[PDB]
């Protein structure tokens, strides 16, 4: 009746934990490594993207992946900003509203005609005009990524650049990052893992890794206001901590971080599905793990960057192989094993949330 596909190469940090984690919890369900020429059974299917099959995911019910099909709403930072735009418009008490750094595409031919394109991208002029954020203009292909806060400061930017490349980011800038004295001062983004199952439970993995940058912060001023120089300079020539893990940070402020991070997954869910434009269409038959990336702020705020699907899972040390082994433990055991008809495996204290549950 029951069938596991595990398509992915052996060399794969995740291979032996999944394989560890169906064992476990589908002891009666075979692993397969190589899809079957026809699905005749109910099947799930763990694969890289590219070894998925999509038509089979939306054609047939007994075929079970590891991905959804319309996800371009949330994976794509560009489509990701609309979905929350046009969310906060009707839902103005949302976290989404504080805890997401907007990104804006641009087009500048001369700095002459900046006005022009602030007029084409109207959401931006008004945010600009706001005069309540800090912003980096990132060329889109890699003249340097500058910082500025009002139209004026952008315009003497372009004026500047005169005395290229046309597309240009405009993204919101956290001028006020976490400094964590046992880091040396270096910044860190966390790394969120977030579990999308069916017509859709979500659910947060609330062991979370915190990323640090290589060198200390060093805040940008009027008379140098670029930053990642190194970057443009490299084309001229041509740390991974678990979150909770960092005492630095007080206990009540990390459950706080924890707090906003899970009403910012369950807000976005329900941007994403419920949006009269692009949305995110759960499956039934499909569950996803994302990577979502969040900065901290100096006041323990965080901030929503972007949502990587099929992130890379690959760590180095026991502590964190720990981490990755909980975590596809809590996949198989909850998400996987109701899709072949088994209970969802409960056990008291969890770090694998349900943060939001829609009936469809």
């Amino acid at each position: 009746p029951a069938q596991i596909v595990l398509t992915i190469p052996e060399t794969e940090y995740i291979y032996g934990p999944l394989n560890r984690s169906f064992r476990k919890h589908l002891p009666n369900v075979p692993v397969s490594r190589s899809l079957p020429v026809t699905i005749d059974k109910l099947t799930f299917h763990y694969g890289d993207y590219e070894q998925l099959d999509m038509d089979q995911l939306m054609s047939n019910q007994l075929y079970h992946a590891n991905s959804y099909i319309y996800r371009k709403a949330i994976i794509r930072k560009h489509y990701l900003s609309h979905t929350i735009h046009s969310y906060v418009v009707k839902n103005r008490e949302s976290i989404l509203n504080r805890a997401f750094l907007e990104s804006f595409n641009i087009d500048v031919d001369y700095a002459e005609f900046l006005d022009d394109a602030l007029d084409e991208n109207w959401e931006l002029r008004q945010e600009l005009e706001s005069k309540e954020k800090w912003w980096i203009l990132k060329p889109s292909m890699s003249q340097g990524i500058r910082i500025f806060k009002t139209i004026e400061q952008l315009q003497a930017i372009f004026d500047s650049f005169e005395e290229q490349l046309r597309h240009f980011i405009v993204q919101e800038y956290l001028h006020n990052p976490l400094l964590l004295s046992e880091a040396h001062g270096r910044k860190f983004h966390i790394r969120c893992y977030v579990t999308c199952s069916g017509d859709l439970q979500v659910f947060v993995y609330d062991r979370m890794l915190a990323l640090f940058a290589p060198n200390k912060f060093v805040p940008p001023t009027e008379e140098y206001d670029v930053l990642d120089i190194e970057q443009l300079a490299c084309h001229l020539t041509n740390s991974v901590i678990e979150f909770d893990a960092l005492k630095d940070i007080p206990s009540h402020r990390r459950e706080e971080i924890r707090t906003q991070i899970h009403e910012a997954v369950s807000e976005l869910f329900k941007a994403a599905v419920n949006v009269d434009r692009l949305n995110f269409r759960p499956l039934k038959n499909s569950l996803e793990t994302f990577g979502f990336d969040f900065l901290v702020d100096s006041d323990y705020q965080v901030k929503l960057l972007e949502v990587n699907a099929f992130p890379d899972f690959k760590q180095t040390g026991d502590d964190l192989k720990n981490l990755i082994d909980e975590l596809f433990d809590d996949v198989v055991s909850i998400c996987v094993r109701p899709m072949f008809n088994l209970p969802p495996l409960h056990h008291q204290h969890s770090k694998f949330v349900e943060v939001l549950k829609l009936k469809s």
